[PDB]
Parts: C-alpha cells; sequence; structure tokens
C-alpha cells in the first residue's frame, strides 16, 4: 500500500535497436541513441585477413612520400580521411492546418573515443627505444594528433585548404578539392578558396588533409575538436561516461534532421606507429562513440504548402517550347494593372510604380 | 493507389501428345465479379512528407 | 566612420626544406562573425566653429 514511493525517474518504453523507434513516440518522448563510428583512415576494412591487408585495419597504410618539391604523390591510404554516417529516423506529424510540423531535434550528445588503452601495448615491431642493440620498447604511438567532429541535422558543409596546391591527390577513390571542383586547385585554396567547399556527401573519402569544417555563416551541425602539431608530441585522452555535451543551440534549439537524419560525423588521429623495420611512419585512430539525445520539436513550416502542392501541379503541364515572354527578349512590350477608379487624371501616358514600398504618380517624364 | 488486383492459375492437367509422351497440360480462363464499395479510412499520410521530400 | 575592422595574425610556425634550412614559416586564415547593432549617440558639431577646431 504505502510502501514509502520512491523517486521519479523518466520511463523508459523500450529499449533495442532503430525500429524501436519505429514505435509511436507521443511527443515529450525523447529517444537515446548511441553509436559510433570506427576510425577510417588509409587501409579500409575489407581485406579481413591480417596477412591480405596485414590488418593495418585502422591504420594509415603506409607514408608514401614525394619524389621532391615538384612531385607530391601521396597515396590512397597514407591518407587519412573524414569519419561519418547518418542515422534514419522515422517521421512525425504535422498540422498543415497551423502550417506546422515537428521535426527529429537533436540536443546533447556524450562522446568518447576508445581504445587510448590499446597505446599500451610496448612490444611488437616498432622501432625500439635503444636502436643500437635494438632494445627497449617497440615505441609507442606518438607524433600530431586530431579530433575533431560533429553532429548535425544534415551533413557537414566544409572547406579545404591544403598545404600545397600542387599534390597530386588521385582523381580517383578520393574526393579532392578538384574531385569536387574540375580545375585543378590554385594558390587560393591553399589559403581559403572560397570556392573549394563540399560538402560530406561521401564518407571515408575527404581526407582530412584537404578538408575542414567549414564555418559557413550558416550551419544545423555542432562541430568541433583540435589540431596538436608535431613530431614527438605524446597522445593524451579522455575516459568519461560522466559527460554530456550541448548540441544545443543559442536560441534554445539544437540540430533538427532536416530529413530525417541525424549525421554524425568525427576524426581521430593519436599519431604515427613506426616500424622498427624503417621510417615508415604509419598514423593510428581510434574509434568514436556518440550518445544523442533528441527529442520531438514543432516549428513553423518553412516554405508554404500551396507553393509545393501547386509548384509540383504545375511542372506537370507539357513543356513549352516556344517564343520568349520573358528573358532578354521579351516580346511583350508591356504592362499595366489597376484596380482602383482615380478620376481621369492629366497626362495619359503618366506612368505609375511602386517601389519598395511605396506606390508613386511617376515623376513627370521630364526630370 | 486505385488498384485493384486479381490474381489466379488454372491448371487442368496433361494433355498427351497421340505420339510420344509430351504431356504439355491446358489451363482455363477465370472471371472475376468484384463487388466494392467507397469506405473512408484514416489518412494514413503525412502530406508534407513531401516536404520532407523536399529536404 | 561606418567602418568595422578586422585585423589579425596566424603564424603557425616554420615548414623546413628538405634540402638546406630554409624555413619558410605557414600562416593560416581566418573566420569572422561580427554581431552588430546600432546604438544611439549624440551630435557632435554642436561643438562650435572656433570652440572646438584647431582647439
Ligand atoms: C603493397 C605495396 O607494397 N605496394 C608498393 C608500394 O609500397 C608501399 O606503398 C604503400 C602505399 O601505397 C604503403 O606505404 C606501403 O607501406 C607498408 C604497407 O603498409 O604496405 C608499411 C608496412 O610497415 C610494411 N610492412 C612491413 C611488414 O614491412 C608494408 C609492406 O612492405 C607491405 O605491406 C608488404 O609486406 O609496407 C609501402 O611499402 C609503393 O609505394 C607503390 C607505389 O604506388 C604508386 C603510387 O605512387 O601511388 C601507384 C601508381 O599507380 C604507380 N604508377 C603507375 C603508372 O602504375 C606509382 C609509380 O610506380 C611511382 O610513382 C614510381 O615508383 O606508384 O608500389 C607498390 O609496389
Amino acid at each position: 500500500k504505502a510502501c514509502p514511493r520512491p523517486a521519479p525517474v523518466p520511463k523508459l518504453l523500450i529499449k533495442g535497436g532503430m525500429e524501436v523507434l519505429d514505435l509511436v513516440t507521443g511527443p515529450d518522448s525523447v529517444t537515446e541513441i548511441e553509436a559510433f563510428l570506427n576510425p577510417r583512415m588509409g587501409q579500409p576494412p575489407t581485406p579481413e585477413s591480417l596477412t591480405e591487408g596485414g590488418q593495418y585495419y585502422g591504420w594509415s597504410r603506409g607514408i608514401n612520400l614525394a619524389t621532391s618539391d615538384t612531385e607530391d604523390s601521396p597515396g590512397n591510404n597514407t591518407l587519412p580521411t573524414w569519419s561519418m554516417a547518418k542515422l534514419q529516423l522515422p517521421m512525425l506529424n504535422e498540422d498543415l492546418t497551423c502550417d506546422t510540423l515537428q521535426m527529429w531535434e537533436a540536443v546533447s550528445v556524450k562522446t568518447e573515443v576508445v581504445g587510448s588503452g590499446s597505446l599500451l601495448d610496448v612490444h611488437g615491431f616498432n622501432k625500439p627505444t635503444d636502436t643500437v642493440n635494438t632494445k627497449g620498447i617497440s615505441t609507442p604511438v606518438e607524433g600530431s594528433q586530431y579530433h575533431v567532429f560533429a553532429v548535425g541535422g544534415e551533413p557537414l558543409d566544409l572547406q579545404g585548404l591544403v598545404t600545397d596546391a600542387r599534390t597530386k591527390y588521385k582523381e580517383e577513390g578520393v574526393v579532392t578539392i578538384k574531385t569536387i571542383t574540375k580545375k585543378d586547385m590554385v594558390n587560393k585554396d591553399q589559403v581559403l578558396n572560397p570556392i573549394s567547399k563540399a560538402k560530406l556527401d561521401k564518407d571515408g573519402m575527404y581526407p582530412v588533409e584537404i578538408w575542414h569544417p567549414d564555418p559557413a555563416k550558416n550551419e544545423n551541425t555542432r562541430y568541433f575538436g583540435n589540431y596538436t602539431g608535431g613530431t614527438t608530441t605524446p597522445p593524451v585522452l579522455q575516459f568519461t561516461n560522466t559527460l554530456t555535451t550541448v548540441l544545443l543551440d543559442e536560441n534554445g534549439v539544437g540540430p533538427l534532421c532536416k530529413g530525417e537524419g541525424l549525421y554524425l560525423s568525427c576524426v581521430d588521429i593519436m599519431g604515427w606507429r613506426v616500424t622498427r623495420n624503417y621510417d615508415v611512419h604509419h598514423w593510428r585512430g581510434l574509434p568514436r562513440y556518440f550518445k544523442i539525445t533528441l527529442r520531438k520539436r514543432w516549428v513553423k513550416n518553412p516554405y508554404p504548402m500551396a507553393s509545393l502542392i501547386s509548384s509540383l501541379f504545375n511542372n506537370m503541364l507539357p513543356q513549352v517550347q516556344g517564343q520568349p515572354m520573358e528573358g532578354e527578349n521579351t516580346q511583350v512590350e508591356e504592362v499595366r494593372v489597376y484596380d482602383g477608379t482615380e478620376p481621369v487624371p492629366g497626362d495619359p501616358d503618366m506612368t505609375r510604380y511602386v517601389d519598395r514600398f511605396g506606390k508613386t504618380k511617376t515623376v513627370f517624364p521630364g526630370n
């Protein structure tokens, strides 16, 4: 009966995988999606065998240097590429009545990179600590590191700037500024080419070396990360299931998945591993976790029904082709409009316009 | 859609050649008389799914 | 004088030529999202002719 009533915690409906989503939620109903992206830089999954792909999985293959100032061709596995994905969500409701709809609104996200522990394997064949007698530790992951990520209701808008516009990237299997823009790179790309901007339309494809989170004047993604240059530089990481972050925006908005898709995107270099063999300096990354908490938010519909309805219904008419009644040579020399009834003017050939707001007895022709 | 789907089969069996044993077999046709009405349902849709289509 | 004045510098350090020790240092660019409003003030011209000119 009155056995003291426990604390009120929010009630979980059901859990499991994406399908759980399928179930009608209601409206305040929240969803937590834990997922993760594997780090994709260089050696791709596919050669599952540790012989053929020598399981350099999640590893820059080797480091394809360059001929000299003139020729820089980097291998396609000497190229850590932005890792990402998109979550497909249910569709929520309408009210064409109030021309308003609800959308999947991301709010906070816990995230974490895992495997920092792995960087403690110090046997194996890496350059030994003491080269001399060939002793020590098989020298750990060291070097530059980079970690960035984002979350959004549409893919990530990026900008590329490269070190050398002359780099011989392949036209094949990677998206380069060229790949996006036909015309080879110029010095501008090399610094801030307002042209050289793409989208995250692909994956494990645009390499980080090129593409960057472009602060479009506009954005529905929240991103961040950082660079930590250097050659010896030690790796550092953060283990914690304690912290949540706010994908929330300044008006208390956070992203909203237009296209019921949630978009994760990130990158995680810990630095290079180095073969005892030679200075085959290939770099490593770790996978990242994500815990997105999104709600249902009501939003004023952007574009007016009618328009769409009828924008559609008109694009169905047969196509016509025929003489120009618009363009630069409209065969229309004229158009007036009236609604009112002023009494007879004076000058009949008077003109009349309304502009930016106001309607005027056009200037007596003779300015 | 506004579709009425009829579907069937009617194997009677083997017709066998006064020859060897080419059992090539016969079927017959079928007739249908569907009696149907007009019923109100709740629309299973979100019209602005086209707005979603747009996005 | 209706001018927004942006200014900055972003030296990242040097790139050293596989050669001799030439060191050319690299820079990077900078985004800016200036948030600005309109504010009210007092007319300064009322400080008359010789009363504030070469004063
Ligand atoms: C698989 C292989 O070894 N291919 C040769 C290339 O050498 C390898 O290049 C890879 C990048 O493409 C890696 O950097 C390799 O490094 C590792 C590796 O992971 O594979 C690093 C490992 O530490 C090491 N493992 C061990 C235990 O030592 C491995 C190991 O050697 C192998 O896994 C096998 O055991 O090596 C690195 O060795 C070599 O770079 C390529 C050149 O490729 C291209 C290019 O520049 O992209 C391909 C072009 O198509 C070609 N041009 C034409 C017209 O074909 C050019 C051209 O030949 C070149 O510019 C002139 O030399 O080369 O060749 C492979 O033979």
